[PDB]
């Protein structure tokens, strides 16, 4: 019963000459995100929530030489397996204006489900637009939020 | 003991001509919510994060009033097998006061969810006068939801 | 069984000739958080996180911006004041997580200090409290530097 929940969020500027990789999930589109990584920002922000119910820090204090975002996820839950928690669900949203997600939700979610060893029934990804305000909604960036719950095993 | 966490997110432009409508309290102000019907921010951000923890997906993927769809959500969430814990939340806009509608948002969310009212909550913040929430050119809630099995 | 949880969010104005306190510390650097109080930005996420947690309002309700006895307040004593009357409402408190969005200065060297400032405020072990830092990737005011913002979740059990 020693449950814990985690937060995460990140944001990446939308750029020219990149894959848009989101979930895993490279989507056609003409930018991509900005990163030392492949900027999925879903995945990160995914990754601090889950570093975070365990009382692990954050990505920063972590991190893998030109790993991409998925062998991070995959590498954050194993540690948060080495401090004694278990996963009981990940939920999300991603914010972007632009493309549109909805195709490509499901796919996201089967590949986070895999990277942290979940059934696909304990993990949700949400799509939202930032109804035309700011950078989200100007198109110069994707938000991505998350919320964790682990429980020390 | 299985419990799940959900989390929600939402935001409209505020423009003159709308009425304002949060938490399904109707505000006077001189500026309402943009969207498709009544753009109920904190009711679809609350919804939001109900699908989230049942892992439904999100309001796009299932969607009238927005505490019909609240009410709906709920619904559905009880079928896939979920009692609702407990729901809070934070509104972000610069004006108008928001605390005394506090209470009459609360009494709605909870009545559509069958919760009691202790079960509820909701916040207001300003934005400290930054970015497009600070100069009032829309307005913002979050969520967050406990589920379980 | 009766666990609960809650959210907060917070944004400062960073301004010339204020001291800059996140999480309690007193950070050395030329700008600082404009506030009725001390204007502890991550101190007050996760003071409304915990009153969110427990349905009891928010930090307005509670210590209202309004009222002058507020005027330069420590939120460290104000998070305490929280996490008494959450106790008093019959919760414990489980875990706390946070976020800090700033374009400067670096808080990887002050985040440990404000773990255990909230640690000790809410009389929890280190391990059930988690601060984590980011930058807006150059994004909006948060990207220009204008304010900082900070996120909470809280766990509690009645
Ligand atoms: N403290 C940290 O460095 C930190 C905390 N979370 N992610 C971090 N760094 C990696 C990063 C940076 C920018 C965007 N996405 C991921
Ligand atoms: N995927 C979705 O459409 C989606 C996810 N959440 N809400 C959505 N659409 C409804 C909506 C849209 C804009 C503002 N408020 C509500
Ligand atoms: N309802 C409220 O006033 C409220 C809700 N949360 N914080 C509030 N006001 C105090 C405050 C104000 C500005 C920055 N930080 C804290
Ligand atoms: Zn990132
Ligand atoms: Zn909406
Ligand atoms: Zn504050």
């Amino acid at each position: 019963m020693d449950f814990r929940i985690g937060q995460g969020y990140d944001v990446h500027q939308l750029v020219p000459g990149r894959p848009l990789i989101i979930g895993g999930v490279t989507i056609p589109y003409e930018r991509g995100l900005l990163g030392h990584s492949d900027a999925d920002v879903l995945l990160h922000a995914i990754t601090d929530a889950l570093f975070g119910a365990a009382a692990l820090g954050d990505i920063g204090r972590h991190f893998f030489k030109g790993a991409d975002s998925r062998a991070l996820l995959r590498e954050c839950a194993s540690r948060v397996a080495q401090a004694g928690f278990a996963i009981r669900n990940v939920d999300s949203t991603i914010i972007a204006q632009a493309p549109k997600l909805a195709p490509h939700i499901d796919a996201m979610r089967a590949n986070i489900a895999a990277d942290l060893d979940l059934p696909l029934d304990r993990v949700n990804v949400k799509a939202k637009t930032n109804e035309k305000l700011g950078y989200l909604g100007r198109g110069e960036g994707i938000e991505a939020q998350a919320a964790a719950l682990v429980v020390r095993e």
